[PDB]
């Protein structure tokens, strides 16, 4: 399946995207983590539900300087993303 997450809090300037990329690739997930102009981060990942939930657990924590307020999520269908890209 596809996970679409909107990450809110103190999540830019804290190495969050590369953190998400590493956790995604360790789980064989594909997708992306993109910085938004308001300070939030859009994260999309595709793969098995169990792997996506573990990944989502990581997104809710972030690296040690991050302060994740909330991760709003929706579940959808895989489009065929491959590899994990930051932007």
């Amino acid at each position: 399946p596809r996970l679409v997450a909107l990450v809110k809090g103190r999540v830019q300037g804290v190495g969050y995207r590369a953190f998400a990329q590493k956790k995604a690739l360790e789980l064989g997930l594909s997708g992306y983590a993109e910085n938004l102009p308001d300070g939030r981060v859009e994260v999309v990942a595709e793969g098995p539900k169990e792997a996506l939930e573990l990944f989502l657990h990581h997104l809710k924590q972030g690296p040690r300087l991050a302060r994740v307020e909330a991760v709003e999520v929706q579940w959808g269908e895989e489009a065929g993303l491959k590899g994990f890209h930051v932007y």
